């Protein structure tokens, strides 16, 4: 029987379409195909400072997000990363089978260690969390043996760290494993900041103005799209190398115009967009993707609200039990291959 | 009833060191207070390692620390990988530290293609050491920077997240904290250490003991006494030699020597501490042998059920007060 998909999701204020279009959105075709799992990640929230007040707020507002967006527990599995202590203990194996080197050059090692505060001596003050994570995330797939791990773009290295710990432990310890097979949605991977299109939307940017918020009230919507940063080429169409703004935005717009809401939106553009913006202003793209986008969040917050307290804490704990019944076979069996625990001496 | 916690990891280099540093005081640690006891494995595979000697060195530790002593009936005896919380705390302490205090531990700064495992470990320890809120942590001299590197994460988190904490007090054998090693005095008995013959291990059969110490290096200036700046050699061996007597099977030997080495030596030679020292340690490493095949595979499997109960009843309160702390867990929503 069927092929099964894991993907995690950190919880934060801070969720931002880039996270909807990267992985959200395609969890409702998932689910449907695939033995899905998804996660809170709140084991990777903590290896930077926090509050645990914001924490459990967040955690809480995640899974609301993602129920109000389509994700089934009864299609799939939805648990909070902490409720099991089999990720941290899977998480312990695969760090112990890494070495400093591989994780020191990671890129987003490099970029987030590069995002802190110096100590009085001028050396960087650096949670240990930071250069250890990645190998949380590869523990993180191979406790469940998914088929696929759906995620952005910027989740490739980590992927890769995971099929070479894999790899290193299938050769050490004769485990029978299967590699994950890294999968990106081939248009929306990632999307751009719209104040500064050469970078990703991203929870950690400065400005505001660029990340378009899941929280965000339309009035906000709407100034931080008619800002969006375009061009002087004055000619929508497709060319990320040339027209990195606008090209964003259209795609962007492409991807939601697929969602219900938006459907006389779409109906009203054509599938041509090139064609249909062949004669407009890039002022016609912001409100069409102003409208589009308004539509999106407003459905969001609206079912987002729908959803209670008791419902967040019922699905999580029985997410919680079904992820563990394959969590605690993998672990098992890694058990068996390391010859940890003592139901290994007759 | 005040509460010790200690681990021990598991390796076929187990030597004296390791036994009167820590293992000889287990008997009457038990006796004290509320002792918990277990096999460091999850330290182990820090560093390369073979999985089937693992699960034999890990067998074979608790055979020793039964044979020694250690009573299930007294005291909870347990393998930390039983122990899922074990992994779960040690993350915790692990996001509370950063990477300049890791560096700075010694046993890293003078250790370093480096296994994650060896950077983190000393946070691992601290977690283990926490799980059980013990008033006191007992351990060999080598070990005081990692208690200290527990409090500090202790007091980081009593701080932070208004947790009520008890600090972890470092305790170590005012006499043998800091067996030295037989060919270097000047250096402490370690496993690592590849001249062999500066290292008395648990396992040396009589003929190899003996030969070590015929060989240990003394000085020159013929005076048996305690002088461990001058006289590294001679003071090493004489404290290894008191320590020996108060074993029961060294009787006898205790009875001719008496309570004053300094006097009894007094007029003898180096050949002669050396004699003494080969009796009283022979008699121990064959004494400890002897009582370990006394015990049976089934009844080490039993013990460490047993102390996984027991040690996973505490473990688990301690855990779950973290996790309200840390805003962690599913029962934080509701
Ligand atoms: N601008 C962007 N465009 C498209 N996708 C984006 C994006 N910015 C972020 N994303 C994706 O949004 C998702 C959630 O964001 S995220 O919380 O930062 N993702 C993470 O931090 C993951 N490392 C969490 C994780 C831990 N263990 C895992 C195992 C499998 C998959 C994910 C994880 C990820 O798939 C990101 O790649
Ligand atoms: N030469 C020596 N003289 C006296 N004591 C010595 C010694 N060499 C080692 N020891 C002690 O022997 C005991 C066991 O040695 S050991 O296994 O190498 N110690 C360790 O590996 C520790 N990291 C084990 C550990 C893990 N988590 C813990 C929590 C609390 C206490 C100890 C641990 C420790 O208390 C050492 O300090």
């Amino acid at each position: 029987m069927m092929k099964r998909a894991l993907t995690g999701i950190q919880a934060s204020g801070k969720q931002h379409l880039g996270n909807y279009l990267g992985v959200m959105q395609s969890l409702i075709e998932l689910q449907e195909q695939c033995q899905l799992f998804v996660f809170v990640a709140d084991l990777h929230s903590i290896t930077v400072d926090f509050q645990p007040q914001a924490l459990k707020q967040n955690n809480f507002d995640l899974v609301r997000t993602l129920l109000a967006v389509g994700l089934d527990p009864q299609k799939a599995c939805l648990f909070l990363q902490s409720d099991l202590l089999e990720h941290s203990m899977m998480g312990y194996l695969m760090m112990v089978q890494s070495n400093l080197g591989e994780l020191q050059r990671m890129t987003q090692f490099k970029a987030k260690k590069a995002e802190q505060t110096r100590n009085p001596n001028g050396t960087l003050n650096i949670p240990t969390g930071l250069l250890t994570y990645p190998a949380l995330m590869a523990g993180d797939i191979l406790l469940y043996q998914p088929d696929i791990v759906p995620v952005g773009n910027d989740q490739k290295q980590h992927l890769e760290l995971t099929r070479d710990l894999a790899q290193r432990i299938q050769k050490k310890f004769k485990l029978k494993l299967r590699l994950p097979q890294f999968v990106q949605n081939k248009d929306t991977n990632r999307i751009m900041d719209l104040f500064d299109p050469t970078k990703k939307m991203s929870k950690s940017s400065k400005n505001q103005n660029g990340v378009i918020y899941l929280d965000d009230p339309k009035e906000v919507v709407v100034k931080k799209i008619r800002q969006a940063t375009t061009d002087s080429f004055n000619k929508i169409r497709f060319a990320s190398k040339t027209q990195p703004g606008v090209t964003n935005m259209l795609t962007i717009l492409k991807a939601l115009l697929k969602e219900p809401v938006n459907q006389s939106l779409t109906n009203q553009l054509g599938n041509d967009l090139e064609a249909y913006f062949s004669t407009k202003s890039y002022l016609d793209l912001k409100n069409a993707l102003t409208e589009a986008t308004v539509n999106l969040l407003v459905n969001i917050q609206r079912k987002r609200e729908q959803i209670s307290r008791e419902q967040v804490f019922n699905c999580l704990q029985a997410g919680k039990n079904q992820a563990q019944a394959t969590a605690r076979t993998t672990l098992a069996l890694f058990y068996d291959g390391f010859g940890l625990g003592s139901q290994n001496i007759k």
